[PDB]
């Protein structure tokens, strides 16, 4: 019965609006930066100004995307969703965000968490059901109100640069199990979630951020692999489902005209009616709102015109259009103008039949009531809401329920004759050595906690930061010097230097510092009989590069610790697990590709250590 009023009272709504309203709710752009009059370059825009209220007066957007920039700090995030929903002159804001979790986040005093791939390796659903609740307690807190997560998109192709460990798994079960987790614990804080990024981003070994992928694979593999986990999802209630701006030539081959060189292009499936209705709409039976990935992103700013993308996008059935330009100052605001007259002249044509704008402004008002956002539930005052977010975000047992989820998702890939955990005796000297300095700062801060809180002996610490180095005499002393070694290393594509199965050890530059440095670290520590352990911190696929290790483990995310602050919680659990501070209990969520033996799997899909006994979990 509720579910009948809601679908009523939006079309009620809907039939009250004039035309620039119905299409102002179908776009939803950032204000990221702004230059305010008198100023010379965008700044972040952390604090409400009239110059931006004016254009939400103006063009009444249907919702806002924030950026890191623009949420800080919990206080004035809090003061900028209150501004711009007093902004938003007749329907509240959908105001979104990219909070995944762990290499995807946005808040700046926020739990981070150790992201999708960490979940994936932990393998309970349960664990990502808490993560969308607890990063939805604290959206909800700050007054956002929509997450563009999870990330359904399936890993399958390792040099995927763009979604890797922000992917759960390479098998599709293992991805839908935690993807629906992660939405219901979103939708139970009354939190919008949209999956992501339809028909699935996965196998792609080009980022849509910088040009256009191609997926290539038929019919049946996509709808056996891709769309699986967004179908289950779409069935269990799935509020929102972003595109993918990468195309699917099963699905539609129509071509266009690129603007970059002329040449024909395949269409992006954010601009194909084919994917967008034909598939999503009508054959997998998703009413909810269809949004396009960002609109400003090069897989299509490259090929389509600014007001041609919008158009296009809406034309193929997205109800909402996702940066449909970017306005830095007043100077630029009729972009939002030259859209939405494109929009009423599609209308006007008859090529996007006003009944089609109808329906798509439903489905944002339907989604709107469904969750809460409208009427507006909250009465508090500014100075209130602000206490009592600043008790939320970021809360002592947020951090505890990370911390439980990072340790646990450690990957354990060998450990031979205990090697780990580490059990240094007082005095000894232990080397961190990793890409870049905020990664060996975490791993410092870490172990210096360790030796404060009295888990360890006292141990002096050095840290070799090694991007963009070529190894040199000086660090190989440094590791004749050590008794302990911990090195991480960072890939996104695994590209080590490989000939018949030889990775080349020769390469006396720093051109491929990323392989070539940790695996010379490792020799020398190897030669020295040095305690050596080899952390992986980004995509785990750079575990097959060093199988001399005696210990490896695979953390699932690269992040730092910079101005007092962990950016995520990964580094800080493999460290913990190390030194016998925490318990790993990770499979693999993806299978590795053997380096040396191309074509054969090192480590498949399901394979992790105990730390303990050195056998299978
Ligand atoms: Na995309
Ligand atoms: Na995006």
């Amino acid at each position: 019965a509720s579910a009948s009023k809601r679908a009523i009272d939006a079309n009620q709504i809907v039939n009250r609006m004039s035309l620039d309203e119905k299409l102002g709710q179908m776009l939803m752009p950032d204000f990221r930066n702004w230059q305010k009059e008198g100023e010379s370059s965008p700044q972040a825009l952390t604090k409400m100004n009239d110059e931006v209220a004016s254009l939400v007066k103006k063009y009444q957007f249907g919702g806002i995307i924030l950026f890191a920039e623009n949420v800080k700090t919990t206080k004035q995030t809090v003061q900028l969703t209150d501004d711009y929903q007093k902004a938003s002159p007749k329907i509240p804001l959908m105001l979104s965000i990219d909070q995944e979790g762990g290499i995807v986040t946005r808040l700046g005093e926020g739990t981070n968490f150790p992201g999708n791939m960490a979940l994936g390796a932990a393998r309970s659903r349960i664990n990502a059901y808490q993560t969308g609740s607890i990063i939805g307690k604290e959206l909800s807190a700050l007054g956002i109100n929509t997450d563009f997560s999870p990330v359904v998109d399936i890993n399958n192709n390792p040099d995927n640069p763009v979604i890797g460990v922000r992917s759960f798994s390479s098998n599709r079960e293992l991805t839908s199990r935690l993807g629906l987790y992660t939405m219901k614990g979103l939708q139970r804080q009354d939190i919008a979630s949209a999956l992501k990024h339809f028909p699935g981003h996965g196998d792609t070994d080009v980022d849509s951020h910088y040009g256009l992928p191609l997926v290539s694979h038929g019919q049946e593999r996509l709808r056996e692999v891709e769309l699986y986990p967004f179908q289950k999802a779409i069935d269990a209630g799935a509020d929102m489902v972003m595109t993918a701006h990468v195309q699917f030539p099963a699905f539609d081959d129509t071509t266009y005209k690129s603007k970059l060189d002329g040449s024909d292009i395949l269409v992006p499936a954010t601009l194909s009616k084919k994917v967008m209705t034909g598939l999503l709409r009508q054959e997998m039976g998703f009413n909810g709102v269809i949004v396009t990935d960002a609109l400003n992103m090069k897989a299509i700013a490259d090929h389509f015109g600014q007001e041609e993308a919008v158009v296009m996008a809406v034309k193929a059935g997205v109800d909402i259009a996702l940066m449909p330009a970017s306005v830095t100052s007043l100077k630029e605001e009729q972009k939002f103008a030259r859209v939405i007259q494109a929009l009423k002249e599609a209308v006007k044509n008859g090529d996007i039949p006003e009944q089609q704008i109808n329906n798509s402004v439903e489905r944002i008002i339907s989604l709107k009531i469904k969750r809460g956002m409208y009427p507006a539930r909250n009465s508090d005052s500014t100075k209130e809401k602000i206490a009592k977010a600043k008790k939320i975000v970021g809360s002592k047992q947020h951090l505890k329920a990370e911390k439980k989820l990072a340790e646990k998702a450690v990957t354990v890939l060998k450990n031979e004759q205990h090697t780990l955990p580490f059990k240094p005796k007082k005095g000894s000297r232990i080397l961190i050595v990793a890409p870049y300095e905020e990664q060996t700062a975490s791993i410092e801060q870490t172990i210096h906690d360790l030796i404060k809180r009295k888990k360890i002996k006292p141990v002096s610490l050095s840290k070799m930061n090694f991007a963009s180095q070529v190894f040199k005499t000086e660090h190989e002393k440094q590791v004749k010097e050590a008794d302990y070694i911990i090195t991480g290393s960072y890939v996104v594509k695994n590209d080590p230097v490989v000939n018949d199965g030889v990775i080349d050890d020769t390469i006396s530059d720093s051109s491929k510092w990323a392989t070539v440095f940790p695996r010379a670290v490792m020799k020398a520590a190897l030669q020295h009989n040095k305690p050596f352990v080899l952390m992986s911190l980004r995509n785990p696929y750079d575990a097959a590069n060093f199988e001399e290790a005696k210990a490896l483990i695979a953390v699932y995310g690269f992040k730092g610790y910079a101005n007092g602050r962990y950016l995520q919680p990964n580094i800080p659990a493999g460290v913990m697990a190390i030194f016998g501070q925490a318990k790993p209990k990770g499979t693999l969520p993806v299978d590795i590709p053997s380096v040396t033996k191309p074509g054969n799997t090192l480590y498949p899909l399901g394979y992790g250590l105990n730390i303990k006994t050195g056998r299978p979990l």
